[PDB]
């Protein structure tokens, strides 16, 4: 189906957007 993905990877950013708040705050107690 090409016009349904509608956000395809995250699912609507809702792994994506959880998984965000996590990584800048790791980026802040470890430099890559």
């Amino acid at each position: 189906c090409a016009k349904v993905k509608g956000i395809t990877q995250g699912p609507n950013e809702s792994p994506s957007a959880f998984l965000e708040r996590l990584k800048e705050a790791y980026r802040r107690y470890t430099p890559y």
